[PDB]
């Protein structure tokens, strides 16, 4: 079902996706423990993920949510890092991609900061790092992130001091850091059909000069 189309680095689509990656790196409170130490990426490949059944499943949900929310899907593009990226692009998001222990209950988490999603590429809190070197700051091994279409609908705003259900009458949760003024929002959805893994980004973190 799924096919991957490579974007040309010469294509403005590839460049705006790269731009969204690079411009949303920030420093993290763990000093790089989970995702490694870096200020920018070496982007290796960007692919468009194409799956007609998964897309129809997404837009069918999007229209439902839209209809329930002052005609507004509230659709965003957000990063998602996960060791199960191969399964997500083939079979879609589901409960086995839910972060049981997350701050906003058991759902599927996305971030505005690419560097926040990079923390999850090798597992929760970076797991034990790359499979080859066991290094959470590995500069050699190739990482992948998804840059996804996410339907938020009516989003419950939850300020944070940094499968379950949406709070009644809402279709997601906005987790908004209230202490770190440079940290962008995270978002949690509770139905796999509310996200589509539109781009697959293959990259390395770069060692700071
Ligand atoms: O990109 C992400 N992937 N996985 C998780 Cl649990 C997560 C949790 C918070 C913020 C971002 C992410
Ligand atoms: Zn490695």
């Amino acid at each position: 079902g799924t096919i991957l189309i490579d974007l040309s680095p010469d294509d403005k689509e590839f460049q705006s996706v790269e731009e969204e990656m690079q411009s949303t790196v920030r420093e993290h409170r763990d000093g790089g423990h989970a995702g490694g130490i870096f200020n920018r990426y070496n982007i290796l490949k960007i692919q468009k993920v194409c799956n007609k059944k998964l897309w129809e499943r997404y837009t069918h949900r999007r229209k439902e949510v839209s209809e329930e929310n002052h005609n507004h899907a509230n659709e965003r593009m957000l990063f998602h890092g996960s060791p199960f990226v191969n399964a997500i692009i083939h079979k879609g998001f589901d409960e086995r991609h839910a972060y049981i222990g997350g701050m906003f209950g058991a759902g599927i988490y996305f971030a505005e900061n690419s560097s926040k999603s990079n923390q999850y590429v090798y597992g929760i809190g970076g797991g034990t790092g790359c499979p080859v070197h066991k290094d959470r700051s590995c500069y050699i091994c190739h990482r992948q992130l998804l840059f996804c279409r996410v339907t938020l609908g009516k989003s419950f705003l939850q300020f944070s001091a940094m499968m379950a259900h949406s709070p009644p009458g809402h279709h997601s949760v906005t987790g908004r850091p209230s202490v770190n003024g440079l940290a962008l929002a995270e978002y949690v959805i509770y139905r796999g059909e509310q996200a589509y893994p539109e781009y697959l980004i293959t990259y390395q973190i770069m060692r700071p000069e």
